[PDB]
């Protein structure tokens, strides 16, 4: 009977906040924005507050851990738990940005992998029956798939692979680009695109191990791409809104209660996409 609760990762902006502003609308509980900079953090909620909405605040930093682990606790302490959880946050590095490869990977790998894994390690526990997670990904994760040896390939789409497996190849994505030796490897040439496998591979991860390990629960857990969204990541020129990338994320956190699925899928445009 308590008070039911939503979270969005990475919500100052973007297509974060613009699921907040949804989910403000159409969760029925309260809505937490989360930002790693809380100037930028409570300037959004001033903004949805001049909206008529009313958005809780709390700042994470996906690649803090003693940040996430906080929100951990407000989370136990408050509302004894979480309904709705949305890893949103995630970062790319832009066309001829200087910095040097290996460091791009490291540093992409670092959030869009460790730091979303991070926070399901601490938050997952906390999520009650009926809860929905919704993972964004990116359909470049499809794409960067296809670029895969087929060695990689098969491990990727398994059904048996291991959360620790999957961080060990993600690691050494990493690693092997430092050594110059990603593609030899089997490796495709994307850092991106590698990061959003692995958002996307831990999504099924942790869907069969729900099923596994919490039937019953009718918890639906997913990854997703918003589509190409006119944000600060990808520039001015793509096709959606905020507004419209929001949809998918959305409609994920949201499924009814009697819903059977989708869970453990990639999800874009409101449908099942093949892994
Ligand atoms: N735009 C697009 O076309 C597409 C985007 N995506 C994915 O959608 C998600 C949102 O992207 P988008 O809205 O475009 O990007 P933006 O850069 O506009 O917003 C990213 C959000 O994530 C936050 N963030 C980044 N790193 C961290 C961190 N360490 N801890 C907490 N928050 C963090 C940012 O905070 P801050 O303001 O402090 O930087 C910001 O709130 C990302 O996962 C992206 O990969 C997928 C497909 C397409
Ligand atoms: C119907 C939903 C809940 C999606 N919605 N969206 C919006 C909305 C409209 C314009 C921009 C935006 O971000 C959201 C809205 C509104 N203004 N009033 C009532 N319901 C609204
Ligand atoms: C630059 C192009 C047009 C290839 N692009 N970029 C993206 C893109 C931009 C930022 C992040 C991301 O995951 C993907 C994209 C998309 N989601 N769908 C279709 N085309 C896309």
């Amino acid at each position: 009977s308590g008070i039911h609760v939503a979270l969005v990762t990475g919500g100052n902006k973007g297509i974060g906040l613009a699921i907040v502003r949804d989910l403000c609308r159409l969760f029925s509980g309260d809505v937490v924005l989360t930002a790693r900079d809380v100037t930028r953090g409570q300037a959004a909620v001033q903004q949805l507050q001049a909206e008529g909405l009313s958005p809780r605040f709390h700042q994470l930093d996906i690649d803090d851990l003693q940040s996430i682990r906080a929100l951990r606790d407000f989370l136990r302490k408050e509302y004894g738990g979480l309904d709705v959880l949305v890893n949103n946050a995630g970062i790319a590095f832009k066309v001829a940005d200087p910095t040097p490869f290996h460091i791009q990977a490291e540093v992409t790998m670092k959030t869009n992998f460790f730091g979303t894994r991070d926070v399901c390690t601490e938050l997952l526990p906390l999520i009650k029956p009926q809860g929905r997670v919704v993972n964004v990904s990116s359909i470049m994760s499809v794409r960067a798939l296809k670029s895969c040896s087929p060695e990689l390939q098969q491990k990727f789409r398994s059904e048996t692979i291991t959360e620790e497996e999957l961080v060990g190849l993600m690691n050494k994505f990493v690693e092997d680009t430092k050594k110059g030796v990603h593609q030899k490897e089997g490796w495709p040439s994307s850092a991106y695109g590698v990061t959003k496998i692995g958002v996307t591979v831990l999504s099924r991860i942790h869907a069969r191990k729900l099923s596994e390990q919490r039937k019953g629960d009718k918890i639906l857990l997913n990854a997703c791409c918003p589509g190409w969204v006119r944000t600060d990541m990808a520039g001015p020129k793509a096709t959606k809104s905020p507004e419209e990338g929001a949809e998918t994320p959305v409609y994920l956190a949201l499924l009814p209660p009697d819903a059977e699925g989708p869970h453990g899928q990639f999800v874009s445009e409101k449908r099942v996409e093949q892994w």
